[PDB]
């Protein structure tokens, strides 16, 4: 469901980000991940998924 | 728009709540107002309006 997909999506995006050099991680990508995590913690798992879509678009 | 309606709705609901005795204000009403304010601060003015609908249903 959206809760599982949000948790798995945060893990998947972070796994890709952890392949980049830390000094190569765009601020917009960090911000989008933080928004997804905030929404996950609020129980807005649907909103988390939409923020994860933004994070993927920020991947270099 | 949703931003103005959220701000006005927070003010309207609070105005009604401030007519109750403070020891008569249900916890669920306080919680719903706090959620609406959190969502307003996040810029989720649409979500704020949906939380305000819950707050109105919590009015005694
Ligand atoms: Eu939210």
């Amino acid at each position: 469901d959206d809760k599982a997909a949000c948790a798995d999506g945060i893990a998947a995006v972070k796994a890709r980000v952890e392949k980049l050099a830390p000094e190569a991680v765009p601020q917009k990508l960090k911000r989008a991940l933080k928004i997804a995590e905030r929404e996950q913690g609020e129980g807005e798992f649907d909103e988390c998924l939409e923020a994860l879509d933004d994070a993927k678009r920020a991947l270099p």
